């Protein structure tokens, strides 16, 4: 009933609906169109970060390391980086700045961090996710061509990765500890996979957005007194200007929440 209501409300909304769930209470899966790409949007500022932490592990002060935010850094969303301009921002910072606001400049300092989109690439590669691509920086990774292969991941290996980022350990546990904070301080999720859900419990996500009204949600659910939820929602349209859907995003997590 939970693929047919997931169908039903694709269907109403036009687009293109990709849904994961990962029940780790005993490890069941809900997926609707689970194995099909998606383009990531600013849900690939979770992978990035994650391989800063990663990186982390093995350079002590990394976190600590200042960059510079040059004026030419910026890019079309820099809503705490356009503050540090001709200052610095740790990556500690910068991480911070990506992950909770949204920051482009933030992200794409993310990715000069690893070396390009290829060292994010590398990093899934490395923890076993073998779906996950990331070919460019912000703004162009957000173009969500139907599709173009470039910066797509599905939702079955975007739910497994996050599953071993924030509850398993393909991150040490300080650094598995500071991502799951990172995501719990979100700011930009309350109309995303949040607003379908019960109020009283605690999320970690990371939202996403892009051309072709392409809207995104991944998250890190712990309901009240029951094993934690990976959550992967992606939303994306036939027409490039398409406007945002997030209550599609909310209403996935709503029909989800009720079959568990």
């Amino acid at each position: 009933a939970v693929q047919q209501k997931l169908a039903a409300l694709e269907k109403s909304s036009g687009g293109r609906l990709g849904v994961a769930l990962i029940d780790t209470a005993d490890n069941t899966q809900v997926l609707y169109r689970g194995d099909e790409r998606f383009p990531m949007c600013s849900t690939s500022k979770v992978m990035a970060a994650a391989a800063v932490l990663k990186q982390s592990e093995t350079q002590k002060q990394l976190l600590n390391q200042p960059v510079e935010i040059k004026p030419a850094d910026l890019v079309n969303y820099n809503p705490i980086a356009e503050k540090h301009v001709n200052g610095t921002m740790t990556l500690a910072e910068l991480s911070a700045a990506a992950l909770q606001y949204s920051d482009n400049t933030a992200m794409n300092k993310l990715i000069a961090q690893l070396g390009g989109p290829g060292g994010v690439t590398a990093f899934a590669r490395a923890i076993g996710d073998e779906t996950f691509r990331l070919d460019r920086t912000e703004p162009t990774l957000n173009t969500a061509i139907p599709g173009d292969p470039r910066d797509t991941t599905t939702p079955r290996a975007m739910a497994q990765t996050l599953r071993q980022l924030t509850l398993g350990h393909a991150l040490g546990e300080t650094q598995r500890a500071q991502l799951v904070t990172w995501l719990k301080g979100n700011t930009t999720g309350a109309a995303s996979i949040r607003a379908g859900l019960p109020t009283s419990w605690t999320v970690g996500d990371k939202t996403g957005s892009g051309d072709y009204g392409t809207t995104n949600d991944i998250a890190v659910i712990w309901p009240q007194g029951r094993a934690p939820l990976v959550l992967v929602t992606y939303f994306t349209q036939p027409q490039q200007n398409a406007e945002s859907r997030r209550d599609v995003l909310a209403s996935a997590a709503r029909i989800i929440a009720e079959g568990l």
